[PDB]
This record gives structure tokens, C-alpha cells and sequence, in this order.
């Protein structure tokens, strides 16, 4: 997949399990498309959203869904969402690893971009 | 006032100036209406956004133009901005820092929510 | 002065206060001479740690104690200390921020670098 | 192995590459003993530097030669290395991920703790 996302959780030390992901791709009429969605694994990892095919140029938006994560533990944290928007693909196909790393009242987004 | 953003730059490790922010409130029909918005001083931060009169519980987005920024540096950024949502309540403490760190391609933010 | 440190609180959106702080610099024999510390304030800041006499070109370690904190707070903490190190250089700016961010099982870092 | 050192560069958005690692082990006379050391690979990735059997109870350092890492691309960077300090296996055995990301005048470091 070109297109996966890590999410951790610097609180526990531990991978950020079941973390609802939104996948949005900006439209030719400027509006934000769905365009995936899923939930990372117990290794706090989300693949498969997308393919090669699917996965064309353009502006991506991926909705991390951390204040849900961390109302489920029992905290109360800032952000609503970590939010990551990026142009994909624009010199040719890559891969994407999106990074995120969550505290309650903190993140940190990373992407990794690798030539396949 | 109740909302200070503040912005670094992790390649020069220096205050990130002339940052471009927006600031926007959710909308009842879940639309974001621009609220205020300013640019980054010689030592990163924007100040005087908001009153604590208008400043109201409510969801608000800043987002922050760390594109232009890099673009303005000639070197390569992965985002087109960092966004930063939340729910701004008044039970809690009600001054608001945006802290936000910058690189080509990570960026970092958290709030630190005072008083 | 030449040195400054701000600390804040990934878990609670906050300073970090009361934090200790300790700055040694590398002597002649490789070993880390202590040189300054304190704790930091209500603001999560230390100042006043040494003086632009003092504060020669050198290799210089800051030691935050972070399981202390983490520690006075009942959270289980990973690291021992945040460990900062650098070369002091006289050609470039020199005033210095060094500004963390703490998390039980992260931190980060970051110099900011002025004047 | 149970520890790995994974290391990312923020400016690149990259894994870095051929990163020298040192680890230490805090002796009982409370001196630095030199542990095991390797460099990351094409992946960003340092594997193999210890064993379960070796990997005792203790106070570690990993410390992270970020500083030859950005000579190499031109960049004179604020850190003279990135150092990391742990107690491991205090309640057991574990796997630990210690992960970093690097800029010029910045580093984070989280680590990822499992029970194998
Ligand atoms: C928020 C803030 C306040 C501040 O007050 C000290 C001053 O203005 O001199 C000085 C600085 C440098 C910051 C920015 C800062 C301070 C600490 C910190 O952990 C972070 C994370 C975003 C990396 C940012
Ligand atoms: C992106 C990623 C890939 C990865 O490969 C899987 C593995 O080898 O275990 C393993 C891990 C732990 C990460 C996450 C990671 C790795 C490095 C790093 O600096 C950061 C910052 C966002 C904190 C995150």
C-alpha cells in the first residue's frame, strides 16, 4: 500500500491501538472528499487503505481521531483530531508512512516518503 | 489575551517569523467561518487575535501556513499547514499558548493552557 | 543571560514546574564539570544560570531531571533524565533557548538560537 | 532482539541512514560501560545490538551520533548527539523501541516498550 499510518502513544509507551483514521482527498470544486477510512491495529498500524491505482495526485487530508482515543482511557485531551494535509505523488508515485505520535495535550506528525 | 500562538523553526533554530495564521470557529452547519488571523513577529509569536469577550466556548481551528513558510526558505515541505482543533471551555484554565515546531516534514504543537 | 531553559508538560498542557536542572561542562579530561542548575518556575523556566563572562565557547550537557517529575506527579516515567548537549559558539548568535517538551515515554528538544 | 533503534530525518522525511549508535551500561562503581554499538541501516533501522540473555536489569544510555549524521549533508547542527537514558527490565524482560527524529536544532525521542 502506498499509504499507511503509525500512531503511538507517548503516555503508555505503546502503540495507539484502535485509533479511528478519515482519509479525504480534495476535489476539482476545492471540497474534501472521502476517500478512506479504518482503524490501526494492535501494532497501532493502519494499512490497506488505499492502492496504487486509487492513490492519484492530489491533496490528502488524514484525520487521526486522538481525542476519542484518549476520552476512552479516561483523559479529557486538547486537540479534537490530529489532522495531516499533504499534496501526494506530485513528482511520481510514493510511499507514504504518516508518523503520529500522541499526548494528551501534544502531538507530533512525521511522514516518511520512500521512492518504491 | 486568551490566544498566543507561537512558532519555532527546528532547521535554523530560531522563532519561525512571518508565519501566516488563521483562526476559525466551527459554525452551527459544521462550516468554518474565519475569525481572525495574523502573521508571526520577529520572535515567532502572534499576539492579539482575540478578546476574552469574543473569545467564547466553541471548536476552533489555527491553522498555520508552514507551506509558504518553507517555501519562502527554498527548501522542500510535506505539509500544505499544520492544523490545530480544539474545544475551547470555560471551566478550565482560559489562556491559551499555541506552541508549534516546525520542520520540512514533521511538525509538532501543543497547547499550554493557563490560569 | 546566555542560557535559558523553558520546560513544558505534554500530559497536562502546562509548564513544567519545579523541575531541576543541572549544566555541567566537558573539561579538559573528558569528564562533565558542574557549572550551574536550579529548578524551574511557575512558568517552567530557569534563567540566571550563568553570564555572558562565564558562558565561554565549550562543550556544554543540560540535564533535566524528568523522572522526578513524573515522579512527583504519580506517572510512570521511561527515561532517567533528558540530556541536552552542545558546542557554545562564539561566531554564531548566543543567546540560547533550550526548550523541552515532556512526555512520560518522550521528549523532545529543540535550541533556539538568537542575536 | 530486545532493544531496536529506529531513527528518522524530519528535514528529508527519510529514514537516517548509517547513523552510528553507542550503548552503555551503568556499572555497580556507577561509571558508563560500553555496551554494544552499531549504525542504522538503508531503513533507519538498528537491530541485533543485544541479546535476552545479555540484556539485563540495569540503567542504559543509547547514545545517537546525530551530530556526524548532519556534518555529512552540509548541515553544522546544535546537538552534539542524541542520548537516551533508561531503565530496562525492572519488571521483567521487555522489548524496547527507542525511536528518534531529527532536525538540525531539534530531536525527539519516544520509546516503544512491549512484553515479549
Ligand atoms: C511557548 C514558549 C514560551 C516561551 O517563553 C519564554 C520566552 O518567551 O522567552 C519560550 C518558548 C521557546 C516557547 C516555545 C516552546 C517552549 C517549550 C517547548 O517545549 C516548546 C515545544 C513546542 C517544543 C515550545
Ligand atoms: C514509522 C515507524 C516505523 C516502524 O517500523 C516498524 C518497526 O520496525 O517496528 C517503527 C516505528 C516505531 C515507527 C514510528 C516512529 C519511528 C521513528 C520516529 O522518530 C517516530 C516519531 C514520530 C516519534 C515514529
Amino acid at each position: 500500500c502506498p499509504l499507511m499510518v503509525k500512531v503511538l502513544d507517548a503516555v503508555r509507551g505503546s502503540p495507539a491501538i484502535n485509533v479511528a483514521v478519515h482519509v479525504f482527498r480534495k476535489a476539482a470544486d476545492d471540497t474534501w472528499e472521502p476517500f478512506a477510512s479504518g482503524k490501526t491495529s494492535e501494532s497501532g498500524e493502519l494499512h490497506g487503505l488505499t492502492t496504487e491505482e486509487e492513490f492519484v495526485e492530489g491533496i490528502y487530508k488524514v484525520e487521526i481521531d486522538t481525542k476519542s482515543y484518549w476520552k476512552a482511557l479516561g483523559i479529557s485531551p486538547f486537540h479534537e483530531h490530529a489532522e495531516v494535509v499533504f499534496t501526494a505523488n506530485d513528482s511520481g508515485p510514493r510511499r507514504y508512512t504518516i508518523a503520529a505520535l500522541l499526548s494528551p495535550y501534544s502531538y507530533s506528525t512525521t511522514a516518511v516518503v520512500t521512492n518504491p
